[PDB]
């Protein structure tokens, strides 16, 4: 039933986590991507309520979905023999945020601060809903280009989120922390956050701060660009070394940079349009 269902179009990337193609769900003409897995490249596998064993990613999508668009929604999966096949809401026009950036170079500020402001709602309801990414960046980023609002992707490195140390990681190495570099070990949400200001440093210099172990240990940030006091207070705090110097989701969305952000559709009326 899943070449029944679907027309497939090009393929849109490949790379460590599968193949992923555009995609028209032949039913009612909906947007869709399909992503294709192999079932010896899945590195974590879950549990569905039934108890069948199926990726993370599928356990996780499934914890998330609901009215809330600020992540991709899981439309459905099918088993193959040697693979499993994902089947996605499909933004269109659409755009992930590491292109955007490529183009365009570093973002003015306020651009920069309603998508930050985007992609902290998003992680706050998957960590409401028991879910960590483990992998939030650029490339797995999309904006969708005529609202001006941005949808997380790719949970294929993601877990259960917990209050206890996590001593496995297969995220984006520049975008992981230095406790993980150094110990092998690290929390949720303080990991998360340490990405959340490389992610935040990329958006307003245009690349990210740290391409050597040895920089991320250090962490000593340099900026290239001119960036506003203010935005290179929150990042910095971000950035901090030790765990427990991080702000919480709470003292982020609180801080003075963070204040009167646009709207989505402001955003794209602005900035994209
Ligand atoms: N290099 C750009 C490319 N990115 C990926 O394929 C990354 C891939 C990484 N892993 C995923 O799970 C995944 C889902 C999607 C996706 C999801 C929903 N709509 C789309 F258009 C794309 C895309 N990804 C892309 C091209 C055109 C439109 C969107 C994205």
């Amino acid at each position: 039933p899943l070449e029944s269902q679907y027309q497939v179009g090009p393929l849109l990337g490949s790379g460590g986590f599968g193949s992923v193609y555009s995609g028209i769900r032949v039913s009612d003409n909906l947007p869709v991507a399909i992503k294709h897995v192999e079932k010896d490249r899945i590195s974590d596998w879950g549990e569905l309520p039934n108890g069948t064993r199926v990726p993370m990613e599928v356990v996780l999508l499934k914890k998330v979905s609901s009215g809330f668009s600020g992540v991709i929604r899981l439309l459905d999966w099918f088993e193959r023999p040697d693979s499993f096949v994902l089947i996605l809401e499909r933004p269109e026009p659409v755009q992930d945020l590491f292109d955007f950036i490529t183009e365009r170079g570093a973002l003015q500020e306020e651009l920069a601060r309603s998508f930050f402001w985007q992609v902290l709602e998003a992680v706050r309801h998957c960590h409401n809903c028991g879910v960590l990414h483990r992998d939030i960046k650029d490339e797995n980023i999309l904006i969708d280009l005529n609202r001006g609002e941005l949808k997380l992707i790719d949970f294929g490195s993601g877990a259960l989120l917990k209050d206890t140390v996590y001593t496995d990681f297969d995220g984006t190495r520049v975008y992981s922390p230095p406790e993980w570099i150094r110990y092998h070990r690290y929390h949720g949400r303080s990991a998360a956050v340490w990405s959340l200001g490389i992610l935040l440093y990329d958006m307003v210099c245009g690349d990210i701060p740290f391409e050597h172990d040895e920089e991320i240990i250090r962490g000593q940030v340099f900026f290239r660009q001119r960036v506003s006091s203010e935005c290179q207070h929150l990042i910095r705090w971000c950035l901090a070394l030790r765990p427990s110097d991080r702000p919480t989701f709470e003292e982020i969305q609180n801080h003075p940079w963070m204040q009167d952000v646009l709207l989505p559709q402001e955003t794209a009326e602005i900035h994209l349009h």
